């Protein structure tokens, strides 16, 4: 028992230009993720596209990656927040169009990254990392370098509500 | 290991039918699944009725309440199910249904006590498992019409429900044996 | 090597409107099963449907689902009994329509419960003894047997015979070919 | 392994209304066993159906739920012998059609039981004692052996050769080539 | 794993009338060699048939079980070692139709049997199954008896020509006629 | 679950002239990489071919199979470092054709080795050697300043991977 | 990894002729060669043949089975290797013809054993029975004395293609389509 067939699934949200984030992010989501953006760029560079984001987070690089991809195509990105955002998943929903970032009612939203890399790394370079979020989430929700560095250290997840405050997404609905 | 085949697929077929089947522990994938297939019926028809069935132990809870949100998202409305059994977050869905439309058969066994912990993605922190926990006070309260306090109190005991008790309580509307024709 | 093609044969199966409970019972059997239940009711309710059992019981709840499914459909249900019926698959062989309810002659059948998969999560005693009790009643229901008749039967670790299974009232009728 | 095409080499061999029964018995091979007896007994109820067994044995439920099936059904059985039939292969072996059971030269039979296991669940010691009375009795109705005569050979921890099974009325003809 | 597809690699075989024996020998190979054996015949009861030996051995009943379907069908059978032949399958090698069973030049070639398979046996039964195979290949090679015993008693490899003198097969090949 | 459908998500790269090295090498990735090298000149010894780097490494012949094959096909190759290039991965970066190596504004380029197939201390050098001499080739740097810099256990942005001759473009949108 | 397809890439390898040996070798790795071998063998009987080689060694008796096939067809037979040939994958490369026996530039070839390969586990006579055929065979196609190669082959060591050409492993290195 797997995927049902309609009149694939998955296939169909590829259709409506859905891209789903919905698990661990690794090299291989990375990979699929964008494939998947540049060939809806083709597809049409003017129509939204969106994002399905339900990922505790994963590998940095492989989140940056995606990242990079979605600034890097024209069309405008729709983020869509459900289940939760946490870590990287919260900074791909930070990274949607702006005004077009969006949370479900009972998400729960992330920012602080955990204590991930796919070889060891020196401290050095963790910390190069670090501050290449800390610039991406300060970007993106107009905040400074300060209080995104001093809120990633908090231990603790936000609501729909409070991430819209601190300016990760746009708008919480209902339906 | 082999899934039959119809006159194809058989749960293909249920999902022509506008059903959804929920009849395992519950995870990101199963979450995945199942918002896929819920939003992909409102496309097809936002007024018709959508048929889920709880076959639930429970399991992670940002992915039952991801279910719940898709669920209250859609124009839909929804006919939930228990056979078997609805346990923690499977107690949820089911209590989520559309008021009037929520059912069980005779034998089904109702549970809206939490486990104690599977039901995390990633370790966390005391307040948190705390906001969720109050997250689900407000949504049994939300559709069973208790209070908060009887709804505290009741998922405190480590007990299953009855059809005929989840009724009174309010977590479901109608017990059936047959179908009424 | 696995599941010749006939001209597959468990999808002919059903087209014969059969139904196999060939293994252990747990959620994702009961799941198939009720799924080609209610698929051959619409096909007609009034068709009688068959049900294969050659099963060591399994999960409860998931035997009381296919149980309840069992019970709502309009079709009557045959039930043939192949190997063993055990636990929770004496109880579905006892479900079937009366007068419908069979076996070949050389299964086991036994009603006995066994100690301690069995539920999907841990539970209480309380609970354990509340599923005891409703499986005493089915029983009770479709053998015509009193509740401590059932009780003390269940309590001893043995199997039956099919024609100690028809005296007991779990099946009708015994059979060697096509009746 | 990868069963090769002609159409599968394993549904040609259903079409000639052979069921194979390789290798050891449990609920999953018996399943499939009996879907297919039925199934061919459907295509017609009279023609032969062909089993060829080459087994170690398994769970006796199982196996007894193949040998109730071969003796539901209409259709003539022949079964045959390759490689061995041991324990509850040899019951399959000997429940053919009389005079239809056959053996490759080279087989070995054994109507001795393992010890322990051949069980789905752990019975009581009542029980295991009924299921090896089943035995002597099947065994006793295709052998026309006296129950006495299948206890105590059943207790003999041996193999028999295929004349030795036809002299103890397990087969009927031991095949080297094709009959004519 | 990754099968090419030939306008299925192994199928194509078939159609050449090609079994392959390319590896341990268990009951589920048996099962199969045995299915494309009697599907062959059935085509053609006179074609020959050809069995490519690769193995290192195996179950015993189930290369018995090999070895009786290859004496029961009517083609001749011609038997080609290309790596290795040891034990049963070297058996199954020398079963073959006389003045067809080959060799490539680099195979190696053992009759001894290795020191479980199938189920637990006793003593006098795996005693049984010796003697079962000293009878085999006494019959197929034209040795004595006491020649096997002797050989088998030994624990090495032969070249193809050793196996061509001790009458295990019957031709070495380095290229087609 | 596995992988989309469109009109295969890859199989639809390969038709964009678009191979994948998105994890780390070794010699399946290699035997896929370079068959796919070999499809594409046929189709075209002229048409650019392009392709795309998010590897942490891997085996080191593996990887001087897919660098031997890019310099033996006649088409010019773009490289785009995606999420991070390290080890193997930024010598295949860097062995693009010259003016078209690009990456991404956030990605990690490495060319420091790991330390760790059974091999002696003679051949794990000689080896080495062989990385040396390749990445002077496209770099345009010394060995000694290449034989120095891969001494350190670091990491560089696209900027300096720039400045050191890794790659030629830092692109943020088309 | 998770095979393309075109218009499957190993098979439209196949269809140029191409049999890959790109991996460790095995009676799996082998009778699947073979198997490609005699059907490329029938396609054209004189059309040569091109046999990639990525491997790190593998059984000897499979190795030897592939080369077998390999003196068997009559078709010309272009061996490359590319990343490495290893113990009996360097077997495999320079039993090419003469003359078509390539490698690309970076590759590292390798004639010594490794240490542990076996099907089965052998007598001491025997695995100096298998050596003496690997001898005569790198002997005849290397055309180095059989003391020659008994000595390389005790060296521990790598070579690189201009090293293998010269020893007579292979016949030409090249860079660019020639
Ligand atoms: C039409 C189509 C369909 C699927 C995928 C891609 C394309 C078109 N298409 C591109 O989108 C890009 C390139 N390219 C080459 C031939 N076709 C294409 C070259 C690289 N470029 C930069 C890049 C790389 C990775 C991530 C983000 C951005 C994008
Ligand atoms: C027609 C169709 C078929 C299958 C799947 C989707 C659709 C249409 N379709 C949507 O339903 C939604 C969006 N969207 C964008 C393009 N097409 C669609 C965007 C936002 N999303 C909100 C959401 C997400 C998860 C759970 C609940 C609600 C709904
Ligand atoms: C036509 C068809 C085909 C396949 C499967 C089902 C159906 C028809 N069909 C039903 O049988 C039922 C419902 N339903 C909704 C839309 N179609 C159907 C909803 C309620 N359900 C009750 C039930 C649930 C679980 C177990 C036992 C009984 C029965
Ligand atoms: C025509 C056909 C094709 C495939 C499978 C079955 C059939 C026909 N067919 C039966 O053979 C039987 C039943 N049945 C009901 C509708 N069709 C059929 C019901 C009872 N069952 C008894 C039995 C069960 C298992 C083992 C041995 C004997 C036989
Ligand atoms: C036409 C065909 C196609 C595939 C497979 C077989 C056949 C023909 N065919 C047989 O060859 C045999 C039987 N049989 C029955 C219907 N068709 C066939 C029954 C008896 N069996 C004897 C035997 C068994 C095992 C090993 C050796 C010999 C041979
Ligand atoms: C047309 C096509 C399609 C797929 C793959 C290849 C080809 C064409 N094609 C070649 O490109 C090459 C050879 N060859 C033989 C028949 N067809 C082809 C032989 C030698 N090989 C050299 C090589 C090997 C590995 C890596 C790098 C270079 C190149
Ligand atoms: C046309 C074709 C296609 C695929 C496979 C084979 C063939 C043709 N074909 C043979 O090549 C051979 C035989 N044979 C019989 C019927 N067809 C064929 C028999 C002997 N075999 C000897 C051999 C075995 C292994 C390696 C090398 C040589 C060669």
């Amino acid at each position: 028992s797997l995927i049902p067939i309609v009149v694939d699934i998955y296939s169909r949200l590829l259709r409506e230009r859905i891209v789903c984030v919905m698990g661990p992010i690794d090299d291989s989501v990375a990979s699929l993720v964008i494939a998947q953006l540049l060939f809806l760029q083709s597809e049409s560079n003017k129509k939204p596209i969106h994002m399905y984001i339900n990922s505790p987070g994963g590998v940095v690089t492989a989140g940056l990656a995606i990242y990079d991809t979605m600034q890097y195509i024209l069309n405008p990105i729709c983020t869509w927040c459900v289940g939760q955002a946490a870590s990287m998943g919260s900074l791909l929903l930070a990274a949607g169009t702006p005004g077009m970032r969006h949370s479900l009612p009972n998400s729960r939203i992330m920012i602080h990254q955990p204590s991930a890399t796919d070889i060891a790394i020196q401290a050095e370079e963790i910390m190069k990392l670090k501050k290449q979020l800390y610039n991406i989430y300060a970007k993106h929700t107009k905040q400074s370098l300060q209080v995104i560095e001093s809120a990633m250290e908090r231990d603790r997840y936000m609501s729909p509500m409070e991430a819209q405050e601190f300016g990760i997404l746009d708008k919480v609905l209902v339906h």
